[PDB]
């Protein structure tokens, strides 16, 4: 009797329909063309959420919101509707949990993630989820059916006791237990993730990727719970409210509660593509980073420029804490080092061992890179865990030209390490007598000031 309510809902239903159908459609079309196991889950969700908007929404809108009396889809359409709706609630829920499980494993079992996780395994698993959802939905073919009360309505055809149990079961199996598992695992994953963040002078890329996964998956569960709790609460209310005590106050309440509860289920399907965006955006950033470290190590000068331009993180590191700049200098790719520092690479970055790019540049003995790094404000007197300054390494491996370069930029010749050895001492040890003379005079000059 409140027509505005129905009209307002129609607008929102159509809005969620037209966009949500197109959104999930495009997501499936896009995916059709290592971590391609993510895509399978996002494809699984897209499919489940598409089917709800395409088949469930329009039937719901027509024969539950507007036209109450005559059921326009017959006995098959009645049974099918409730089957395909329940199948898709299960699939979506089970997929969302599988997602939080895969993240949890990736975080809390890195060793297992490498071995256990495989494309073939995921394909077989997703097939089981859909099949599990389909089997658990069969009861809806027998529990729901047409009744005449012209007066043809898609109402339960079993006794309330039976109906209360099948739905009570579905609510546990396709929400409560799923969300329980998910929420817990995500919290355990969040607790475990903060351990690995505490290890940080490294800043690993894989950690940063997982860090984001937790944030995305936190949103997915909070989003799923708020969207699906009202729906499940209403269906539980309906089974226990099946007595003919329907006061006009209860009618009014349920009328709006039905509209709102179902609208949020369609919202949950219409936001599904946003998750795809958040996932692909996260995975692409992770992929760009790996490629940047690979290209920097490899020396693919052309690739580096591309990656940086598209938005690859210049200050990424591997498990050990080596940034692309670190590797570029180590492999002696002057052209790359110049590009990285141009795009804003951290000149004073350290690995686990405490080695700045300048350490590795001195070790190898690439004069041109050293001069570049120092121009960009490198730490001349930067020491590692052993206590080795770059001059120590330059002197030890006999790079007299680098030794002169460093001292020019204000290198401390008097610096010592854990073994107490100065660069001059390391030159004498290694037998770089020519370099030692340069350091010998350097120390004597400083004494003259005092
Ligand atoms: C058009 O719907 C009916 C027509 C005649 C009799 C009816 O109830 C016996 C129903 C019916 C069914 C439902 C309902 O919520 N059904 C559940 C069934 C499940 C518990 C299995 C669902 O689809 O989630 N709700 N529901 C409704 C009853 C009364 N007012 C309603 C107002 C609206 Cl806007 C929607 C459904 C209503």
């Amino acid at each position: 009797t409140d027509i505005y309510s129905k009209v307002l809902v129609t607008a929102i239903y159509l809005a969620l329909f037209v966009v949500g159908t197109v959104g999930n459609g495009v997501t499936l079309f896009t995916l059709a063309r290592l971590q391609s196991r993510v895509d399978y889950y996002l494809g699984s969700l897209a499919l489940s959420d598409l089917l709800i908007l395409l088949f469930a929404l329009p039937v719901d809108l027509y024969n539950f919101i507007w036209v109450h009396h005559p059921w326009a889809f017959g006995d098959a359409g009645c049974k099918g509707y409730y089957f395909l709706r329940e199948a898709c609630t299960y699939a979506t829920a089970l997929n969302v949990v599988s997602l939080s499980v895969e993240l949890y494993l990736a975080i809390c079992h890195p060793f297992k993630a490498k071995t256990l996780m495989s494309r073939s395994r995921t394909k077989k698993f997703i097939s089981a989820i859909w099949l599990a959802s389909a089997l658990l939905a069969i009861p809806m073919l027998f529990t729901m059916g047409l009744q005449n009360l012209g007066g043809l309505v898609c109402t339960p055809i079993v006794d309330t006791a039976t109906l209360r149990v099948v739905i009570q079961l579905n609510t546990f199996m396709s929400f409560l237990f799923p969300m329980l598992v998910a929420s817990i695992l995500n919290t355990v994953a969040a607790r475990r993730l903060t351990v690995m963040v505490h290890q940080a002078t490294i800043e690993p890329g894989r950690v940063q990727a997982l860090r984001r996964g937790v944030l995305v998956l936190r949103a997915v569960v909070i989003a799923f719970v708020v969207c699906w709790l009202p729906y499940h609460v209403r269906r539980l209310m309906f089974v226990y409210i099946s007595d003919e005590q329907w006061t006009t106050a209860l009618f009014d309440f349920y009328h709006y509660f039905y509209m709102l509860s179902n609208a949020l289920v369609y919202v949950s399907a219409a936001i599904n593509p946003i998750l795809y965006n958040l996932a692909e955006d996260l995975v692409e950033d992770w992929e760009k980073a790996r490629k940047l470290l690979e290209a920097a190590r490899k020396g693919q000068d052309d690739e580096v420029r591309i990656l940086l331009a598209n938005g690859a993180d210049v200050n990424t590191a591997d498990e050990t804490g080596f940034t692309p700049l670190h590797l570029a200098a180590w492999e002696g790719h002057l052209g790359i080092v110049e590009v990285l520092l141009k795009n804003g690479a951290d000149v004073n970055a350290n690995d686990e061992r405490g080695h700045t790019p300048l350490h590795l540049a001195a070790y190898t003995g690439h004069l041109e890179i050293v001069e570049v790094l120092l121009k960009n404000g490198a730490g001349v007197n930067a020491t590692d865990v052993i206590g080795t300054a770059p001059l120590h390494l330059a002197a030890m491996w006999g790079h007299l030209e680098i030794v002169e370069v460093l001292l020019k930029n204000g290198a401390d010749v008097n610096a010592q390490d854990k073994f107490g050895k100065t660069p001059f001492d390391l030159a004498i040890d290694n037998g770089n007598e020519d370099i030692a003379e340069v350091l010998q005079k350097a120390a004597t000059r400083e004494l003259e000031v005092l």
